[PDB]
């Protein structure tokens, strides 16, 4: 089941978006090296 670290968002070729965003298409299976910045679609 791993352990966490989904992928980097770049693995699957994504986006980052701030945390905070309204505006972000949730990537699933996939992170970003900002532990305050979401990794989305585009």
């Amino acid at each position: 089941i791993m352990f966490f670290e989904m992928q980097a968002c770049w693995s699957h070729s994504g986006v980052c978006r701030d945390k905070s965003e309204r505006n972000c298409k949730p990537m699933a299976w996939t992170y970003c090296e900002n532990r305050n910045q979401k990794c989305c679609e585009y």
